């Protein structure tokens, strides 16, 4: 089997590492996703990683409470780096060689975000697991995975979701898209700043479902799967 | 009353900040938490805070399915600062002024722990809360709370606990009132990390065990009144 | 006058401090900047400073050579520190106090950001100017104005052009250009207005920043926007 | 031929990367200099380059205008290191593997300056682009060819300049002739300019040859290089 | 033979490289305790080793004088950077492959602390040297090896000491005395034995790290004691 | 009296803090410097002090065993924060308020040095201590001097010597009072490193040499009265 794609962005919710408690990360469903990358790993591809931090901090009650929308981002920002710690160790417990990266330098804890450096590390067979975002607050993960996704000449953003791709009950999913269409149709693919990114870079976006089994194998494959935007 | 004390380190679990679904952090036990240190910097006492992150990770479970024990711990150093984060953002709604200094910098975040600079802060009368532990793996949260207690000088630790001192499990039971670190030793009593006791024996760093959830407790504690054990010589 | 504005984030193009060469940095043309900045300091505002480095660094030649997009962008960021450098020294030239705040540490050429010592600068009658954008590439000014104006909490950003406003066209090349004087977000994406990069404008939008279009050359035209007069466009909701 | 140098530091002025306009940064005329260094990596020599940044930082006018000193010299110190920006990028697009170094620690755009780091990748047929001088303000570019040079164990600072060499008189004074070698002492001694004072101190002291040499004269780098006779050579 | 350690961690005082003065580094001292880790690497053992700064910092007199604990701490911090660099350079000297790093990023002297960096190193025949101790004060050198020890996933500690192994009583004013050849974590609190610092023990213990507290004077004890060879004493458990 | 500099930068030999064993820091002999330099902080000046490593790091041997030249400066240069470190201690200890700072960053141990914040910090009644010298190797601790002198806009550089300033080992010898930079390359005098005196000499920095061991030496060279040599133009 061969892919249509030599390096991929896969952008992942915090969620998706969330047991049956509905927070936190766990372990088997997190093993589960690293052997999913490992995969991916093994046909060759270049995986860059990006991980939101929604299982690890919800904050819309401290917001309630009239926490500083900074304060609020930075402490997301810090979730997403403990998920991809974790996603960095499940991958090295798979035998997958593996970097994090943390737009925020953690001294000893993983190295500083460089560009260059993930390039590097992804042309040698390294998963790249990419943390804190961009580095500021306001800003989505998604935003995050486009802007990874550009500067590290990713060939798509897999952006992994609960749904099967983008719809129009009844009706249908769409395949394929423009970012003109999305926003003339106003549909809800990503965050409209992270969405503008991947547009003026003409950046390949795939929404597909995570949970659907090999739904990701699929993506990359080039066959049908989720809806993908594109021109 | 008359504060015994000038410079304390209070010393917080990560757990002292979750909610009713045991975990995360909880806006209002927060807030509560907030006025509770309100107080201490209205009565002139000098408050340094330092932050478990036992709320927000768990990974009993990461580690059982063989996560590195480095790894495990850098999740909570990180854990720690996102409860110090949100500390900070607490007090500072309740209008007092704070600080959050990380043991590991974060640039744009926090300012970089120096304890010379946490002194400077706490004579200002900023509350300084310190976050990321030690910056070391394999210390636990009261290692921390007494090398940096020892560090920026503090008269005494206050290891606030779900207990009231150092002894609702056995009709048979006794809460003392003041021990030496000789006699914890020797009697073999559970007050905190080994590793951590020793870095406050060695440097004659008071330790004052006390119940989070009695409430006044913390004032009382402060106003030198006999509330849970306290550990000198 | 009283202005209607407690703490203000300028937005300024890198081309603003260029002299009559279309490049670089003039002098004058730097100072008197810094003496429109020292009325608004007096007037008791806040002011946060966000340049861009256009002046500096053209590279839409290297661009076209193939240089890659990023590095492109970390050229021109590092390009903003220097407007900033040259713009805190400006000041303190006309006793000013002014701090320079990089998103890209710059160990002791200034120091670097941070949202919170940023609000404290301000509040101890510091200008503050922002260097090297969001730090990151493939962001504006424009964009780094936004964010950083957000996270300062400033009540508005003023966005200096060289164009008076926002127009119904333009005003330099048709003569049935009229001057918009206030919009919202919606009607501004509605009727497809040029105001700034639309990520930027995203940003300011969600959060309720309110935007101010005017013109830096017409004089006095700062000091204006401040008092609460009307001065080229603005942008709420 | 067979290059006298295994490891040599080019010096360039920031003026080198200069277009007709007399500032900022020509691709064509950069993109010449990349294939020129490609030339030097395929012989086997290991480049350390290190570039200033007069041609993006005038400030003459600023500093006339009263511009405290340390202020100029700090925003001189960025523009090398977008000189050595835009020529990493002009190398990896010559497909010669590049790195850009920083006195200044400048996170997610470059590595930090390492003397050890940067022998590491000049060993591993890197060309090591050296930026934001020595780090510090009141330091010429030539003073940190020169620090960077020892630093690298570099057997030659190749000083390119607008002119082919040190002349008896200054050629553009018709009354001139270009020396082939001089001394550290010999240049002191008959006063003339091969660069500032400090950093030729630095050479001298640690007895690092300097080869100055015209950058324009073509093939002249190539030559320099050959061991063959361009521009003067400074050495004892 | 074949070494019974795939990766040790060497933890030398920092006196360990003084020469008859009593104080500094004897060049020839070090060069030899470079050949020692030498043949290590040459048998294939990744060596990490953790430095001392006793040898460049006392200090005793400056704390008499009253100067803060802390202040002390640090200045015996950077003592063991000191002494690290001198070790990486004589390796080098030795042509042996060698990296510095510190608890305290030092740019441009050497690299920041990693202990995956360290790993990584390690596992490409590159002696790794570890500086600064923790990063922190009230830590012993002995507290610092056991921690590295325990991140980069080493086999044993070596504690390499001027007496030979630990003692029951002192050997030389005491003929029964009989040099014990292992204990347990449990066998040393107990017995009340004098192997290391309390906390730096407990480190140790807690992480089941295997510590080796032999003579360094000794000639080729330390090629002995990872050849699996009786040398000193060993604490496991 | 009237000081004729109000802000001056001192520049120490790491010696200068040696005690009898000709190494290392002899508390006294510190403690006397600290009230030396508590003097000139009384008397209204503002002070910078630069100080070398040679106390503590000699590595002659070494660099004769082959050492390579850029490790060792490394190695003097993290000397010269051992220095100031125990210097900007001794200072505290004599009620003097004073600011370490490092040309290397040092996270937690001194802030990083920026000629902005030392300014700032000397305006402050704050005595400056400037380490790590200029950041980089082969350059002296006199280069470090006048590099920081320059910057930190020092009125003079204050160069403490074992002798009493610029001399004509001889019968015939006299003590000048004054010279230019000129003068001195010309009567190829040993008042500092070359690289170092071309720094002052194009930047117009003013340096004095003196006798830090002629007691009250230094307050002299302050009130302006004659003490070694000056050097000017
Ligand atoms: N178990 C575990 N080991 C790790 C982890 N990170 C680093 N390591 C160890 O440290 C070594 C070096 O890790 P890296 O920083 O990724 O360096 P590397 O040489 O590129 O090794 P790989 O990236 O794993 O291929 C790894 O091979 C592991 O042995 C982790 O997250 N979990
Ligand atoms: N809501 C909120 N605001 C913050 C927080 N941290 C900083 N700020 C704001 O940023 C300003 C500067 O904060 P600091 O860096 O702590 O400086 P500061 O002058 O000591 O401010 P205080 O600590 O309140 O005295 C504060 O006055 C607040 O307005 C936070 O955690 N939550
Ligand atoms: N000429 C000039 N001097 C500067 C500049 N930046 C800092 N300084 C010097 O540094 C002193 C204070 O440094 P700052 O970084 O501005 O810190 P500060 O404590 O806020 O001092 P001020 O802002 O000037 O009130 C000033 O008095 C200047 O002498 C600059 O950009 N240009
Ligand atoms: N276009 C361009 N690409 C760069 C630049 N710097 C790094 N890269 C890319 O990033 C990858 C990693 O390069 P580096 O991290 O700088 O170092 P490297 O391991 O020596 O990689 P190479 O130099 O390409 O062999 C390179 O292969 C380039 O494709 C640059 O300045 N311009
Ligand atoms: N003399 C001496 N040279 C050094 C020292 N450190 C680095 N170098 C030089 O810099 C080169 C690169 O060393 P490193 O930074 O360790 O990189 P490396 O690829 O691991 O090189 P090796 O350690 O020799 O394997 C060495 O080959 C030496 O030439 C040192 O401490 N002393
Ligand atoms: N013993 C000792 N204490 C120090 C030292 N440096 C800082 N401290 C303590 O930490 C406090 C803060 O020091 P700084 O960082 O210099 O802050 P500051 O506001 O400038 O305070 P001072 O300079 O001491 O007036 C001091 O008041 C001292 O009590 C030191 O070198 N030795």
């Amino acid at each position: 089997a061969k892919p249509v794609y030599k390096r991929i962005l896969l952008k992942l919710s915090g969620e998706a590492l969330q047991g049956t408690e509905g927070f936190g990360i766990d372990a088997s469903i997190l093993d589960r996703m690293a052997q999913e990358i490992k995969e991916l790993v093994e046909l060759g591809i270049q995986v860059g990683v990006v991980i939101g931090g929604g299982n690890l901090f919800r904050g819309a009650g401290l917001a309630k409470a009239g926490m500083n929308r900074v304060v609020g981002d930075h402490m997301g920002m810090l979730a997403t780096v403990m998920n991809g710690l974790a996603m960095r160790d499940a991958l090295h417990r798979a035998y997958v060689n593996a970097r994090l990266m943390s737009a925020i330098p953690l001294n000893g804890v993983c190295d500083s975000y460089s560009w260059a450096e993930a390039i590097s590390l992804l042309r040698n067979n390294r998963v790249v697991i990419l943390s804190a975002g961009t580095g500021n607050p306001f800003f989505t993960t998604d935003s995050a995975a486009c802007l990874r996704g550009i500067e590290i000449e990713a060939n798509v953003v897999l952006k992994a979701t609960k749904v099967d791709g983008v719809f129009t009950p009844t009706a249908t999913m769409y395949e394929q898209l423009t970012y003109s269409e999305v926003l003339e149709k106003e549909l809800k693919v990503m965050d409209l700043a992270a969405f503008t990114l991947a547009r003026d870079h003409k950046l390949p976006i795939r929404v597909f479902n995570m949970n659907k089994p090999g739904a990701l194998r699929r993506v990359v494959m080039g066959e049908k799967e989720g809806t993908l935007i594109t021109e």
